[PDB]
């Protein structure tokens, strides 16, 4: 065994799990097929994102990690365009054949702002923090076959000697050659079943100067500086400026629009679909008139999948190359950087140990598929939401609750990690969370709500039920549930921008 660890991907996720494992003092080799810099999309960040990348901070003692999840720590550390700023999401609802409504919006703010990821120099920089602590990493690599055997594991690279660890972590995407080799994903059981286009495109206008302003919306935050969702019936756009930070030097804007394959199947190519959607929603078009696009489009025909295991005695795969569900809430990075913190320590004790067993690493497994599971039901309901801005109206404030519970939940394990310095106690305390993978983390009363709010959306779906039964229902669930939520009133359906605190 030359390394103790390979992980595949030399992306955020694999060079971050590098970072932290090379710190702690294994050896650690980083393969990829691709080089750097190259483009990703995955940008925007969330509080619980936020809170994961200061935990693997402080948990492995490399401050580096905690700056991306800063955007003027970004700006000052990584450098001036590597990202844009958010203040929250924001929804805006749309329909065909109707002219759009500016009070047919939501955006609940966030207290401190969080980051547009410019993936390109994000990722860079995370791969120089694993590079400065010692991992080894080879680009531009073509492995020809990994072995995995019951003494450790065997990578044959073209052009190069063989590479052998005690163990190998995939932290490649769709592409995972792991993933392929060892017949664990499918998309048997998914509700999901959506197709993704994205760019990034040059002099997008804001929101504020193409369709409403402050004024009009009475948002307590421009959406220009929050990631914005055009929801309607069979999908949605997102508008994801880098351009949106005071001192950013970033001219560039994400843009990615995902169709619900159940509802409309796209048959053109990138930019006529593109154009078709304008039409068919003039408002959206608003921001695009003197637009021009900077990359070539990417379509992905279907970007859902699962997997049904993803450890072994001598594997693990992250998140990424486990399941997909959609860009929607963002919850993939969330699902990574969780999966990264709850696999490293127990990648070390494997490593001081001698041991390479699955049962070892089964909580992250247990963790990675209810995480996909969750983010398949949240999806799939707000998919159905869309149909009726009312009915998304009340169904945000599911996902809202929830999302506030977890932030919650993390930011105190963080509080209770810095001071104390106990490691072992933060990584029982993520352990012992009764609902791993879920919104809440910890909360029965939430998954409840959770839990019969989309039982309520999939019969909406199923019985082609009137969408004011349907957010009715919602409502009363909300209203049920509320005494254990946090105090923030998501049951006055009337306030469209619920408030912190
Ligand atoms: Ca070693
Ligand atoms: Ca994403």
């Amino acid at each position: 065994n030359q390394y103790d660890v390979i992980i595949i991907g030399s992306g955020i996720a694999g060079a971050l799990t590098g970072a932290v494992l090379a710190k702690s003092g294994l050896n650690v080799l980083i393969l990829d097929s691709a080089q750097h810099p190259r483009f990703s999309v995955g940008e925007a960040a969330t509080p619980e994102s936020g809170f994961l990348l200061r935990l693997l901070s402080k948990r492995f003692d490399i401050p580096e990690i905690a700056y991306l999840s800063h955007p003027d720590k970004i700006i000052q550390h990584v450098g001036s365009s590597a990202c844009g700023i958010k203040l929250g999401f924001s929804f805006a609802w749309h329909q065909e054949n109707a002219p759009s409504s500016p009070d047919h919006l939501v955006a609940p703010p966030l207290k401190v702002p969080e980051a547009h990821l410019f993936r390109q120099d994000i990722d860079y920089f995370a791969l120089m923090i694993a590079l400065k602590h010692g991992a080894e990493s080879r680009q531009n690599i073509k492995i020809e076959s990994i072995s995995l055997n019951d003494d450790g594991v065997e990578v044959a690279l073209s052009n190069a000697a063989p590479v052998k660890a005690a163990f190998i972590i995939d932290a490649a995407a769709q592409g995972s050659p792991l993933s392929r080799q060892l017949g664990l994903r499918t998309t048997e059981g998914l509700a999901t079943d959506t197709c993704s286009f994205f760019t990034h495109m040059l002099n997008v206008k804001s929101y504020e100067d193409a369709l409403a302003p402050l004024s009009r919306t009475r948002s307590p935050i421009e959406l220009f500086k929050s990631t914005l969702h055009h929801i309607f019936e069979e999908g949605w756009l997102w508008v994801i400026p880098f351009n949106n930070h005071p001192q950013g030097t970033n001219q560039l804007c994400s843009i990615g629009f995902q169709f619900n394959n159940a509802k409309y199947r796209p048959t053109e190519a990138p930019e006529i679909e593109f154009r078709k959607l304008l039409k068919k929603y003039p408002a959206i078009g608003e921001h695009f008139k003197d637009a021009v696009n900077a990359r070539e489009w990417i379509y992905a025909p279907r970007i859902n999948y699962r997997s049904v295991q993803n450890v072994g005695d001598r594997f693990c795969l992250l998140p990424q190359a486990t399941g997909f569900i959609d860009p929607l809430f963002s919850r993939g990075l969330i699902t990574t950087f969780e999966s990264i913190l709850r696999l490293a320590p127990k990648v070390l004790d494997a490593a001081r140990s001698n041991r390479w067993q699955r049962e070892q690493f089964i909580e992250v497994e247990r963790h990675c598929l209810n995480a996909v599971a969750t983010n398949d039901q949240l999806v799939s309901c707000s998919y159905e939401a869309f149909s009726d801005f009312h009915l998304w109206n009340v169904w945000h404030r599911v996902w809202l609750s929830g999302s506030n519970l977890g932030s919650a939940f993390l930011q105190k394990l963080l509080h209770d990690l810095e001071h104390s310095g106990d490691a072992r106690q933060f990584d029982a305390a993520l352990e012992a969370v009764r609902f791993p993978g879920c919104l809440s983390l910890d909360s029965p009363a939430y998954e409840s709500l959770f839990r019969q709010s989309c039982q309520v959306m999939q019969q909406a779906r199923e019985q082609a039920r009137p969408v004011a039964e349907t957010a009715n229902a919602l409502h009363e669930l909300i209203k049920e549930h509320e005494a254990e939520l946090l105090p923030l009133g998501y049951s006055r359906i009337s306030n469209r921008f619920i408030l912190k605190v």
